[PDB]
């Protein structure tokens, strides 16, 4: 089969359609328009995008397919550096911080970490108590304060009291400002025009901020020999059963950067989103609450109370279902193959898997795919092989899924235990893109259900 191809601009080819706010969205209207796989060219790049199981499911075999560090990716990689997730899978430095990472993330490290998600999550529940009558909420503002101090406190014992500021910690503006002007390059013909200098110039201060204030706090941890229950930690002791070998400062610092760039804004894009479809579901949000009320009988959760917010997780899926918040990831053939009998592909072709369109395949969900239905999660074994993938693929899936959705179970159902919620404004949904997804403007009003913490 010859694939279709969206419309063209000249030697620019499909390059200009992703030159606006929203390319994500764009992404999936043409995909609306094209079908489950479309060509996408820009001058010196092929790629192609997939939006159905049928497909993904075999570019998620492991042995045909490789992870690939789309534009994103490697425009992120000048101050991720080669930290897990901006390096590619066969660097030593991936496979070395793999092993030595994964026992610091797994289901049974989140028992050590919950008292400090506790710690941030009592201060969002604070700060919403003490809210005046008839003030609201900036949901996504405040999510994003939560995840960040949370990853800030479990990654290296580090506060950033984001609850204490309209301004964020100085390290904060420079890494969204990085992020920003990693998204921004995606569009520019000739680089090193001397017209971008100012950009470049300010891109170089934003890295160099960065790395001092990690660098620094690495330092100090060692020169102090305090051992914590954070990430850092954890990575200053462990060896790679592999190798034998530590991550060295360098490398550490990258880890650490890429923690919080890589999953502060999917968490808190997540919590915005799951808040929006409750509010706007309000039998779904009863439900939810009355799982909170139920299992959250203590002034503070437990991590044994977390495990039991079933339906709170199945709401989190939902909503990561339709609104994941990193919403693609990057693939190349490891060796000439045929995609779905009918698209051969050579060795090191790319693939781009569309995440929220795959989400929306109706063989798989049914005719009622935009409808928020926490019940399609009940049981994970009634879902197609590769037909969910908000968290990636492989070895090369999310390391901090478990992290994400105990920080998320957590907060959103103490938020469900302690408030009512009113969509005051009747939100009309607007998803802000950069390197992730988010709700735009979305606002609340909490009433408080006057249910102490203490
Ligand atoms: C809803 C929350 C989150 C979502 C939806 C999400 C999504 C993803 C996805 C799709 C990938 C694969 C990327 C690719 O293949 O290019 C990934 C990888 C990764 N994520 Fe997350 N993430 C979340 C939270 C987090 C958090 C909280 C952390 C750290 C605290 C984190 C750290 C990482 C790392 C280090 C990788 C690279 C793993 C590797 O390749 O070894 N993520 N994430
Ligand atoms: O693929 C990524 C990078 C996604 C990173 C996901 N992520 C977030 C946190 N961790 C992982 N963008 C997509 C979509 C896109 C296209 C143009 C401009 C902006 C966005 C693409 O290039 O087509």
């Amino acid at each position: 089969k010859e694939m279709p191809q969206p419309k063209t601009f000249g030697e620019l080819k499909n390059l200009p359609l992703l030159n606006t706010d929203k390319p994500v969205q764009a992404l999936m209207k043409i995909a609306d328009e094209l079908g489950e796989i479309f060509k996408f060219e820009a001058p010196g790049r092929v790629t192609r995008y997939l939006s159905s199981q049928r497909l993904i499911k075999e570019a998620c075999d492991e042995s045909r397919f490789d992870k690939n560090l789309s534009q994103a990716l490697k425009f992120c990689r000048d101050f991720a550096g080669d930290g897990l997730l901006t390096s590619w899978t066969h660097e030593k430095n991936w496979k070395k911080a793999h092993n030595i990472l994964l026992p610091s993330f797994s289901q049974q490290a989140m028992k050590g970490y919950h008292a400090m998600m506790v710690d941030i999550a009592v201060q969002l529940v604070q700060k919403w108590e003490r809210l005046n009558a008839d003030e609201h909420i900036e949901v996504p503002e405040d999510m994003t304060r939560l995840t960040l101090d949370t990853i800030g406190l479990c990654g290296f014992n580090y506060r950033f009291n984001s609850f204490y500021r309209d301004q964020p910690h100085p390290f904060i503006t420079s890494m969204v400002r990085a992020l920003d002007e990693a998204m921004n390059k995606l569009q520019r013909a000739n680089p090193d025009d001397p017209a971008y200098d100012e950009n470049k110039r300010q891109f170089q201060e934003d890295i160099k901020v960065m790395n001092d204030l990690v660098d620094k706090i690495i330092a100090d941890r060692k020169a102090s020999g305090e051992q914590s229950d954070d990430l850092l930690t954890h990575m200053l002791n462990g060896k790679d059963p592999e190798t034998g070998e530590p991550l060295d400062d360098e490398n550490i610092r990258y880890q650490i950067i890429t923690f919080l760039i890589a999953g502060h804004e999917v968490t808190s894009g997540l919590l915005s989103f799951a808040l929006y479809f409750l509010v706007k579901n309000p039998h779904v949000l009863q439900k939810a609450a009355e799982e909170a009320a139920r299992v959250l009988v203590d002034p503070v959760p437990s991590y044994k109370q977390v495990k039991q917010l079933k339906y709170v997780g199945m709401v989190l899926n939902e909503a990561l279902r339709l609104w994941p918040t990193a919403p693609a990831f990057s693939l190349y053939a490891k060796e000439d193959t045929v995609l779905g009998g009918e698209y051969p592909l050579e060795k090191g072709d790319e693939l781009m898997v569309l995440i929220p369109q795959l989400h929306r395949d109706k063989t798989i969900w049914g005719d009622d795919v935009e409808e928020f239905r926490p019940e399609r999660f009940e049981n994970p074994s009634a879902i197609p092989q590769h037909a969910f993938k908000p968290f990636g693929n492989g070895q090369r899936a999310c390391i901090g899924q478990q992290f994400a959705l105990h920080e998320a179970t957590l907060v959103l159902g103490m938020m469900l235990k302690h408030f009512d919620f009113e969509d005051h404004t009747n939100y009309e949904l607007d998803i802000k893109e950069t390197l992730t997804l988010k709700p735009e403007g979305f606002v609340v009003k909490a009433k408080s259900k006057k249910i102490p913490l203490l």
